[PDB]
């Protein structure tokens, strides 16, 4: 079993020869955009919270507040499990293992 070692001799190289790991990043990359544009495709929740919030006195919104603390909170745990699985989905496609299209679209 590997538990680091080569995988972060590999991966030193991968920073090196930007190719292969670049293209696997610029792929979750793309993906996580798609995904976050479309789940911050619905801020008018936030829009409405926030002129409602902006009726305190105070300079950070409770909205704001909880979703700064809880995004912070969220945003390690969802590293984690982003991290775990973009790692193996890294070591997956160093191996070349098998695709995953994805539809996004995008627009500005």
């Amino acid at each position: 079993m590997v538990n680091l070692g080569l995988s972060r001799v590999d991966d030193a190289v991968a920073a090196k020869h930007p190719g292969l790991g670049e293209y696997a990043a610029c792929q979750s990359h793309a993906f996580m955009k798609g995904v976050f544009t479309f789940v911050t495709g619905t801020g008018m929740a936030f829009g409405l919270q926030m002129f409602i919030q902006r009726k305190f006195p105070y300079p950070l919104q409770w909205s704001l507040l909880v979703a700064v603390v809880a995004g912070s909170v969220v945003s390690y745990g969802v590293t984690r499990v982003e991290s775990e699985k973009c790692n193996n989905l890294w070591l997956f496609l160093e191996t070349g293992q098998l695709p995953k299209d994805r539809s996004t679209d995008q627009r500005s």
